[PDB]
């Protein structure tokens, strides 16, 4: 009954927004790039640029957080044609986690057939500095809201299978690019919350006790819904502070920004070779 | 005010749905089963048997899970009069924590003083195999609602201790019963968290981690409404996958249900003679 | 827009409730304490004293909880005006996070500058003993819902730093009163969990797992919107009883406020010198 008509509604917003946007664009793109905090300028990178703002956009969440400018942008990475998101959703903001990975389902219907999701995190690893890129191997959710829970949108399962969440070719292939490129790549789990607060020192410690490399607020709920869709992921998160016990200082989101805007560059050279190799 | 008004609500409807089922029984069960996943054919070993469709009691939720058959079962279990639920509720359905524990409700109301649970699990114990029936010996609620919430049902505490939540003389009894019909029983903690994904590889490393040898979507919340009752548990988890490091494959609910089913005749001898004994 | 208009209304509340109680008082005080279970009689302390109940402050919550008697007491602690909660709100209540912290949200605009958070709490650290205080130098939130969720509320950041959620300082000052006093204390790290039912053997193992001296369900989500506020943090948890591996027992929620009444004139000590030698 409520179950049913709320996914009955959710599909009715999907196809309209899905409609709205075929009906704008003039491309065909099968990898969409999720940019975060900070990662906004991989979009310079893109020719024969064209945008739509998510206040335009039907059913569209607005991106409420410093530095998501909330814009799609369409056009070529390297020689193939991709979707980018300059800026998401994050449950902080008050949004629900089917409004905040509603984008993905209405990647999906697009055409999208691979996702890459990029993020700025703390660092959790003691092995990690600030800048570096971390390739997302795993991850752990630790939001208190699940995207999928409630009736199943029955083109996917009802329980996915999470063993191999990111797409381990992917893995390979930004491997062996960042070696001959020289790019120094770091590889591990992230784990997503949902903030807004950054953590405590004991939260800090309680997520490397249980495995985390990174954490952030973003991410999970997005890759969840894209192995719901059958959408191949791809993630890197970029450490933009530390959380490692001993080294932790005063944070802000303003220089996690500039933090992210300077490891920007070497993201999107490994991101563009692996479109474009495909 | 409201949270007064919601309890009123509840306590009317646990009436409503109680009388409506006392004036369809003919027999007066002092212990209930709730079957799991795959679990559902112990009701094959219940005599006498008599049916009421889920779909036709007042209040109750509906089993939309594959594997669960939606129904109350009456009859007798060896010589002892019971009930079964041959199906039941979860979180990730979209219900509510107090809707899926509102038949443990209605049971205190019926005459129930014993609760046997049963469901199927992902191991996290590096010792256990499909198909190992796992007495629970303690839980973890991983869950982000917890049943209680809101104003106390008065005729339980505001506040249950929970250093018992398991029965401790069930548990020897059963141990017993298995070790002289000669049937292998694993013992450990259960993990309930809210699903519908399975766990990635770091989502299993993090709960072993955390203490648990047994995971999956149910089964904490009965646990704590029937302490909060005063109703004694006694509960079994059927490993039907395993979620250890280095061991970890593919899963689906598909297989998940064939390994249980496979697993549930030694569970109801030991579930038969617990019953019979007492 | 909903959770704009969401934000416009809590201001509109707060501001008619500081307006209400500015109305009521003849003092101004910088410093507030929020007694918890069993901890009201610091309120015996207090000289040239008057009270608002909560039932008659607009747009409070009302303590539900056996022990918090539910008023805010005004007078002098020592030679200091002071304010102080006699009771709390719980999350386990029905309340949400919005209207547990409420009240501190209204004492930024009745000028508070220093906020004292005391509770009662389990031990997981395996040297407590019951009666024990335990000077809170940092947290762990494990609540499903944080204060902060929403619009944020502009005069504080949208991303608090929690590097110093516990004024060092106050800490420092703290334990050269309790060394003058001969008054021995405790330092760790509190968890907050929602409860309301006390923990299982397994989940009190597992907060130790996580770093976690002591454990309740409170006091969290107020330091956090106290920090957002910009009013500093002072806490004392009461170890009332034990939640250490080998060493549980049945507790009750009338042993625990027995054991915090016991404590509670060590407590009020630290509290009367920490206020009184700034
Ligand atoms: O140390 C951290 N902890 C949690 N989140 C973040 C972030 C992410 N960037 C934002 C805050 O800078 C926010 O959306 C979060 O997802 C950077 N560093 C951290
Ligand atoms: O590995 C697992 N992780 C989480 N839950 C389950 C289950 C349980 N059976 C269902 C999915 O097969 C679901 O209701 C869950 O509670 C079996 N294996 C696992
Ligand atoms: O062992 C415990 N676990 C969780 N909370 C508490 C408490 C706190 N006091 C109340 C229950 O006695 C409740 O509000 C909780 O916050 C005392 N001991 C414990």
């Amino acid at each position: 009954n409520l179950y049913f008509q709320s996914m009955m509604a959710m599909l009715e917003k999907i196809q309209e927004t899905a409609a709205f946007l075929k009906g704008k664009m003039h491309t065909s793109p099968e990898t969409a790039i999720i940019l975060g905090t900070g990662l906004g300028s991989l979009a310079n990178e893109i020719t024969e640029k064209y945008e739509i703002k998510y206040e335009d956009i039907p059913n569209f969440p607005v991106s409420t957080v410093e530095g998501h400018s909330g814009k799609l942008i369409f056009g070529k990475l390297g020689n193939k044609e991709i979707m980018a998101m300059q800026g998401r959703f994050h449950y902080y903001e008050g949004y629900s986690m089917k409004e905040v990975t509603f984008p993905v389902r209405v990647m999906r219907e697009l055409g999208i057939k691979t996702l890459f999701v990029s993020n700025a995190s703390g660092g959790t690893n003691p092995e990690f500095e600030i800048g570096d890129l971390m390739i997302i191997t795993d991850h752990i959710n630790y939001f208190p809201e699940h995207p999928l829970r409630g009736k199943n949108i029955p083109y996917g399962p009802r329980f996915p299978d999470m063993s191999e969440a990111y797409d381990k070719e992917l893995i390979r292939k930004a491997d062996a690019i960042a070696a001959e490129k020289g790019i120094k790549v770091q590889h591990g789990i992230y784990i997503g919350t949902q903030g807004p607060t950054f953590e405590t020192p004991a939260e800090y410690k309680l997520f490397h006790i249980l495995g985390a490399d990174a954490v952030g607020m973003s991410t999970v709920p997005e890759v969840i819904v894209a192995n719901h869709c059958g959408i191949k992921v791809f993630g890197i998160s970029v450490v933009t502070d530390l959380g490692v016990e001993g080294k932790i200082v005063e944070v802000s989101h303003e220089e996690v920004q500039k933090a992210a805007d300077a490891a920007q560059p070497k993201m999107t050279t490994i991101m563009r070779e692996l479109i474009n190799r495909a």
